[PDB]
C-alpha cells in the first residue's frame, strides 16, 4: 500500500502539487504502456495525410476530420466514469473491513482457560492456532502473492501452522468442495471438551468464546462470497467500449488540418496536441483507478499487503496467549492519588492547542 | 455467475481491453436480438427515402431529417441511466447478502448436543436437517431453476430433504398462506425437547441455540419481502420510454442526406453509421445491466446458481454434525514451542512482499 | 403492490418493451387528468395566434415565441429530479424494513412457556395476542385502507383483536397523548407474573424473551417517526416550481410559428409536437414516482397492503401458539443414513445447472 | 414541524400543485426578505442606464451587458447544489435518529424491581427520573428553545426535573467540563444498591438493566459531537460564493438592452423578466433548504419540537413505572378459542383491499 | 474545530451571508498562497503581449489564445469534484465515529467491582487507567499534535499516564510491530484476577465487563487501519492534474486580445478579469475542502482537537471510578408523588411552542 498521510497533514501551498512528482504508485506508472501505442497512433496518420495521400484523396479525409468532431462530448463518458468507479471503491473499502483479526479471541482465550503448566499451555496454543489456520486456509484461495508462497498444502505442515497429524485429517473428508470450514469445528470441539475438563468454569464463559468465533465464520465466508461474485462484465464492458470509442475519434477528427481552406476550427499547425494528450492522461487516469481496485488482492502498488498480516497475527497471538497469561505490571498508586483535577504538562513545542472544554453552542446566548 | 477476477488480478496494458473479445456473458450476447431490428428499420429508409419518394416528397422528408436533430441530447438519459442502475446493483447486492447460510449453526449444534450413539445421532441429524428445509421452502417460491428441480412437494420426499411422516402433517395445516415457517417452530420444539432430556446440561447453550435461528427466520423473510416487492412499474417503465424516445429519433434524423442541397450538417455519404452504432451499443448495454440484475434468481448467466449452495449445505453440515462430533486431530507441541519471534519461511517466487511492520504515519517526524 | 418479476426473470428481446403496454400502475394511469389540460392549454393558443390575432399583434408573439427557447434547459431540472427521487424511494424502503414481524417471538412463546393444559393456553394466548395489538394501535394512525377498516376503539372489540375488560382499563390513563405503548407494558406485566408461576423455569428465557420485544418496541416507534416527521416542504416546492416552470414555456416557445418569415428554426408546419408530448411524458413520469412513493401507507397501486399482513399474523402466531406446541413430526432415520456424500438427482428439465464447485480465483495459476 | 403526509396520500391531479399555495414553512416565507433586495438592485439600474447614463456612456454599458453573459452557466451551480444538500439532509435524518426515548428502559424498571409499597415505588421513580434528568442535561446545551425555558440550573428545581438535594451535589464536583454524564453514573449505583437489598432477585435482570443504559450514553453523546462537529466552513462557504457569483451577473447582464442597435439576444422590451424571477425563486429555495436544515434543533418551522417530547418521556414514563406496575385487565378466552382459521369482518367503505396472500413469483409457471 | 452553529439556528436574511467575512477557517486563508501566483502569471502576460512581442509574433498569440478557449469545459471537473469530495467527507465523518470514549466502561467499572477502601481503590483505578493508555497509544502513531506533545514513551511517565514499573515490562516484548494491544491484555488478566479474589461477584458480570473491552479493541484498531490505509494516489492525482490543466489555460485564453481586429469574442479592455478571478476561487475553494479533511488529525483549523479529549477522558474517569463510588444523593419524594398529569411550567420568553400532541396522520379523516 502506497502511504502519504503524512505528507498532506496540513493544507499548505505546496502540499498536493507536490504528489505530481512521485513515481511508484502514480498514473505516470500505469500508463506507459498505453501512452506509447497512442502517440504512435496518433502520429501513424500524420506522415499519411501529409505525404502518401493524393489532393483527391486528401478532401475525403477533412471530411471526415470535420465529421467526427461533432460525437466528442464529454457528458456520458463522465456519467459512466464516475457511477462505475464509485461502486469499485464502495467494494474495495468493504473487503478490507471483512478482514479477521485475532486481536477480539485472544483476550478472551488468555484469560478465561485456567492453567500455568503443561496440558494448560498446549491447549491454549492449539486453541489460537486453529482460529489462524482459518484464516491462513482463506486468504490463499482469494489472494496470489498467498498462493506463490503456499503452492501446496504441504507447504504449511513446513511453515509451523499445520501438522502432520493434521494434514492427514483434512485429506480424509471425501468433499469435492474448499475446506476452510474444518478448523471452526475443530476449535468448537476442543473447545468444548476442555469444559469438559475443568478448565474453563463456567458456561457463560465458553458461550462467549463461541460467539467471537461465529464472527470470525462470518468475516471469512464473506472475503470468498466477495471474490466468487464480481462487478457484472456487461457493466465491464460498457465503460470500457465507451472510453476506447472516445479514444477513437481524438486520432481522426483532432488532427491538424491543412490551413490553406480556412475552416472555421483549423487555424494553425502546432505539431504537440497539448490539450488531447492532458484529456487522455485526465480521462485515462479515472480509468486506471478501476482497473486497479476491482481486485484488491493482487500484486500492485495499491494493493493489500496480506502477507505481513499473517505473521503479525500469528507471533502477536502466540505472545498472548503463551507469554503474558499472568504476568502484570506492579500494582502502584497512581500519580494523582490525591487531586480532584489533574493537570498534564504540555511542552513548549505543542502549547498552541491548549484550548478550553466547549459547553454547548447555546452557552454564550 | 461469470468468474473473472484471476484475470484483472494486476493493472496492465491488456487487463481491460481483452474483456472485450469474451461471448459469454457479454453485451454481444445481449444485443443480437434487437441490434438486427434496428439495423433492419435505419436500412428500410435508405432504400424508400432514396428510390420510392419522389422529389416533391423528398424535401418534407428533409425538414423532418433537420427538424428530429434537436431532440438528441444526452443529459436526461444519461442521469435516469445512472441514477436507476445505482438502485437496482445496490438492490442486487443486498439481495445476495440475505442468503442463509447454515455454518453458524451447524458449530454449535456439533458441540452443545452431547451423545455419540443412536438417539443421540439422530436428534441432532434432524435438529440440522430442519434449518436445510427452512431453507429449502423459501428458494422455491422465488428461484425458477429450483422450482423446475422441485416442481411438486412430493419430489422433496424423494429427494431426502422431506420425510413421508412431515409431509403428511405439513398437508394438515389449514392455512391458504404459505408454509415456510413451520421448520423453525419445530427446531425450536425438538431443542426444548432435548434439553428437557439430559442432552443439553444448561440454559445458555440452549437460548444461543436459539438465537441462531431468529437470524435464520429474518434472512429467509427478507428473501420473501424482497421478491413479493420490487422496483415501481413507474420507475421502470421511463427509463424505457426514454431510451426509445432517443433511440427513435436516430432513425430519422441521423440519416445520411442528399449533399446536393449543401446542408450545413450533411457533407459526405459514408453507407455505415459506425458512430451511431457506437452509441446504439455505449446506451443499450447500460440498460441490460438493469434488464439483467433486475431479478438475480433467474437462468441467465450473471444470475446466482442457487442449486450447488443447496447441496453443499447439506452435505457439509450432514458431515460436521454426524462424522466429525468428537473428531480432533491429535493434540502435540508446536515448531515454535520455544521461539519467542517465530520466522515463516518466504519462498524464492515470492520475495518482493518482504515489507517492514508499519509504525505509525508520524514515526518518521 | 405490482408485482412483476416473473416477467422480468431472464433478459431477451421482448423484456422490458413488453411493460409498456400494461395498464394498472403504469403512468398512463397517473397522466390522464393532467395530459388532457396539457393539450387543452396548448391547443387554445393555435386557434387563438392563427385566428384572432392580427397581423400587428401577431409579431410581438413571436419575438415571444423566439424568446422564451433560451430558458428551456434540461440540466437543472434532471439534477433536482434525481436527487429527489432518490431519497424518496430510500425512504420509501426503509419504511418497510421497519415493518414488525411477530415471527421470532412466537418461536420463543411456543416453547419456553410450559404447560398443555388450560392457565397454560391462555397464558400463551394472551401473551401473543398483546403484540399483535400493539401493532394494530399503530398500524391505524398513519395508514387510512385500516383507518376506514376500525374506525373507532370499539370496532377491534367486534374483531376479536381486543377485549371488553382491556377496552374499559385503555380508556382509564388520563393522558392525551396516543396509546400505542401500552400492550408493551402489558405483554412484560404478565410475562413476569408467568415466570413467578413455575412455567417459565429460567431468568435466562424471560431475558431473551424481553430483548425481543424491546426491539419491536423500536421498530413501531420508527414508523410514527417516520410518519410524523416528513420531507420538507421547501424541498418539496422547489421541485414542483421548477418542472411547472419548464413546462410553461413549452406552452408559448414551442409552437409552430408561419414559415412566411423564414426563422431560423421553424420550418415546419405539422401538427403534433410528437417531440413535445414524449418530453412531458418522460419528465412527469418522473415527478410522479416520488408523488406516489411519498406516502407508502395510503389506496394507490403501488403501495403496501397493510391488511392482509394483520390477518396472517394473527392466523400463523394464534396457530403456532395453540395447536402446534408439542406437536412434532416422528422421528425417523434419514435416506442419507450411511452414506458420505448425497446425491440428490437432477430432473430432466434442469440439467444444465450442474455445476462445479468453486474451488477459488487462484486455483488455476 | 410542518405535517403534510394526509395531504399527499395519493396520487392524484391536484396532489403536488396543491403545495404551492401554502404559506407557512414555504418559500414564500423564506425569500421574502431577499427578494426584495435582487428587485431594488434589478430596477435600480433601470432607471440609471435609461435616463443617467449619456449616448457615450451607453455603449460601454452594453459590451458589458454582453460580455457579463457568458460566465452565467447552469452546470457547476447545480452540481454544488445537490451534492451539499444531500449531505446536509443525511446529517438532518441522523441527529434525529439518535434521540433517545425512554421506552426500551420503563418496561424492564416497571417489571424486574419487585415492590409495591413505599421504598419500592420511590426506587422505581428515581430510576425513572434520572434517565430523564440525563436526556434534559443535553437537550439544553444544543436546542434554544430549551434553553430558553431552563435558562438556569435553579430552574430545573421548580420544575420538578431535579431536587434540592441533588443541585448541591451536582454542584460538588470541581470540574470545568459538561455535566450530562453524571446522571448515568447515579443510575447504575441507585440499581446496584438495589440490587444488594433483594429487590433485583437475579444478576442477570440488572445486566440486562444496564446494557439499556450503556445504549442511552452513546446516543446522548452522539448529538452532543454532531452539535460540537459541524460541517466545515469552506464547504458551506464555497456554495454561497458561486450562488451570489451567479445571481450578481443577472442584474448586469439580463437586463432589456436598447433594441435601437438589433442585437442577435434583445429583440424585446418586456418590463418584467419573468424567467429571472422564476430562476431566483427555483435556485434559492434550493439553498434555503439547507440553510433550514443545517441546525435541526432552533425555532424555524420544519425543525424539531424538543419540548413537548420531553413532557411526553415525563409523564408517559411515570404512568408507566408508578400506577401500572401489578395491573393487568382480566384474562379471559378470546373469540377465536376454537376456530381453525380467524376471519376477521371488513367493513363496507373498505371492501376492495380484500386481497389474496402471495404464494411465490414462480407459483404461476 | 470551528463552531458556527449558534450563527445559523434560524434562515433569516443576514444568515449565510454573513458567514463570508470570516477569516478563521475561510478560503481566504487557505488560497493566498495560491491566489498571488495565479496573479503574478496572469499579469506576467500582460506586459508581454502588449510591449514585448512584435507585430510578426502578435498574430501567432491571438490563434492560440482563441484555441485554448474550446477546451474550457465545466462538465468533468465537477463531476471530478463533487465525485471525490463526497468521499473524503464520508471518509472523514467515519474517522470520528470510532473515537474511544470510555463513558461505557467507566459505569460499570464503579458498580461491578465491590469495595470502598484500599485494595478495593487501587484496583478501579488501574483498570481505568489501562483503558486510557491503551487510547493514548494509538492517538500517538497517528496524530501530529499528540506526537509532538509525547515525542518519547519515557515523556509519558512523567504526565502521570505510565508507570516506572510498566514502562519496563513493556519494553521487554521483543517484537518489532506496534504495541498498542498489551493494555487490552493487561485488562483482562487483571478483570480475571479481580474476579478470583471475591471483588467481582459473577460470571455474568466479568462477561459483561470484558464485551465493552472488545468493542474499544475494534475502535482502536479501525483508527489504525484508516490511517495505515489511505485514497489511492492515481484517484488523488487525477483531480489535481485536472484542475491545474483546467486553470493553465485560463492564464492564456482568456486575456483581453486587441480590439483592432474585431474577434467576435472579445470587445473590451477592462484590467480585471472579475468572473476569471471568482471562477478561480469557487474551483480551489472546492479542492481545498478535500485537501483540509483527507487527514483529519493534523494542525489545521478544522481538525480535530485530539488534546482536550485525552484530558476530559482522564479526569471524569478517574473522578467517577474513585469519588463516586458509593455516593448518592439523598432520596425524597418528587414534586408529583400525587398527580396524575404532570405541568410543567412554560416561561413567558418560551410560550410559543406550547403545542399539541401528535395524534397520528389519519386522525384528521
Ligand atoms: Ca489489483
Ligand atoms: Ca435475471
Ligand atoms: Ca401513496
Ligand atoms: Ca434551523
Ligand atoms: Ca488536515
Ligand atoms: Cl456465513
Ligand atoms: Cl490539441
Ligand atoms: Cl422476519
Ligand atoms: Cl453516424
Ligand atoms: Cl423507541
Ligand atoms: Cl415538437
Ligand atoms: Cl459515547
Ligand atoms: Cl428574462
Ligand atoms: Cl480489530
Ligand atoms: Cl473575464
Amino acid at each position: 500500500t502506497i502511504t502519504y498521510t503524512n505528507k498532506v497533514a496540513n493544507a499548505r501551498l505546496g502540499s498536493f502539487s507536490s504528489l505530481l512528482l512521485c513515481w511508484r504508485g502514480s498514473i505516470y506508472k500505469l500508463l506507459y504502456g498505453e501512452f506509447l501505442v497512442f502517440i504512435f497512433l496518433y502520429y501513424s496518420i500524420r506522415g499519411l495525410y501529409r505525404m502518401v495521400l493524393s489532393s483527391d484523396q486528401q478532401l475525403l479525409f477533412e471530411k471526415l476530420a470535420l465529421y467526427c468532431d461533432s460525437y466528442i462530448q464529454l457528458i456520458p463518458i463522465s456519467f459512466v466514469l464516475g457511477f462505475y468507479v464509485t461502486l469499485v471503491v464502495s467494494r474495495w473499502w468493504s473487503q478490507y473491513e471483512n478482514l479477521p483479526w485475532p486481536d477480539r479471541l485472544m483476550i478472551q482465550v488468555s484469560s478465561f482457560v485456567e492453567g500455568k503448566d503443561e496440558e494448560g499451555r498446549l491447549l491454549r496454543r492449539t486453541l489460537i492456532r486453529y482460529a489462524i489456520l482459518g484464516q491462513v486456509l482463506i486468504l490463499r484461495s482469494i489472494s496470489t502473492s498467498v498462493y506463490k508462497r503456499f503452492p501446496t498444502l504441504h507447504h504449511l505442515v513446513l511453515a509451523g501452522f499445520m501438522t502432520h497429524g493434521e494434514h492427514k485429517q483434512l485429506q480424509k473428508l471425501g468433499l469435492p468442495h474448499n475446506t476452510f470450514w474444518v478448523p471452526w469445528v475443530w476449535f468448537a470441539n476442543l473447545s468444548m471438551k476442555a469444559y469438559l475438563g475443568g478448565r474453563i468454569r463456567d458456561t457463560v464463559l465458553l458461550q462467549s468464546l463461541m460467539n467471537e468465533v461465529c464472527t470470525l465464520r462470518t468475516q471469512c465466508g464473506q472475503l470468498y462470497a466477495y471474490d466468487w461474485i464480481s462487478i457484472p462484465l456487461v457493466y465491464t464492458q460498457v465503460v470500457t467500449v465507451a472510453v476506447y470509442s472516445f479514444f477513437l475519434a481524438c486520432l481522426i477528427g483532432r488532427q491538424f488540418l491543412n490551413p490553406n481552406k480556412d475552416y472555421p476550427g483549423h487555424e494553425m499547425d502546432l505539431v504537440v496536441p497539448v490539450f488531447t494528450i492532458l484529456q487522455f492522461l485526465f480521462y485515462m487516469g479515472w480509468l486506471k483507478v478501476a482497473e486497479q481496485l476491482i481486485n484488491p488482492f493482487g500484486e500492485d502498488d495499491d494493493d493489500f499487503e496480506t502477507n505481513w498480516i499473517i505473521d503479525r497475527n500469528l507471533q502477536v497471538s502466540l505472545l498472548s496467549v503463551d507469554g503474558m497469561h499472568q504476568n502484570l505490571p506492579p500494582m502502584e498508586r497512581d500519580m494523582y492519588w490525591n487531586e480532584a483535577a489533574p493537570q498534564p504538562p504540555y511542552t513548549a513545542a505543542s502549547a498552541r492547542s491548549r484550548r478550553h472544554s466547549f459547553m454547548g453552542s447555546t452557552f454564550n446566548i
